[PDB]
């Protein structure tokens, strides 16, 4: 019974970044989803708990269905240029031993397009 919540950021008008707050706890996942254009650079961040992980996928890519083009590196970030053009989805997600002990995973994710 996992779930997952989609949460489409918008950039405010004339920002090309923004910081999310989210929380979400043992299999259930958030999938942070940002139109961006190909040849522009993404910049993700993740903080918070230990046990947040991200992985980042373009646009008509689900979890399970295709690779992510990134994921967050062992200081909890990624950067790549993008491309594709279109609404690009960043899952946010914890590792099996802690979804497991039902972990509640509270984080920030900070996203940037340039
Ligand atoms: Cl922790």
């Amino acid at each position: 019974a996992d779930k997952i919540t989609t949460v489409p950021v918008q950039f405010a008008k004339g920002a090309h970044s923004a910081q999310l707050k989210g929380s979400f706890t043992g299999y259930d996942t958030i999938h942070y989803t940002l139109v961006a254009k190909a040849g522009q650079t993404m910049t993700v961040k993740i903080g918070g708990s230990s046990n947040a992980n991200f992985n980042v996928f373009a646009p008509g890519a689900q979890p399970g269905q295709a690779e992510a083009i990134g994921r967050n590196d062992g200081d909890g970030q990624w950067q790549g240029a993008l491309p594709a053009s279109g609404k690009y989805l960043i899952q946010v997600y914890q590792m099996r031993a802690s979804a497991r002990r039902g972990e509640q995973v509270p984080h920030s994710l900070a996203v940037s397009i340039q």
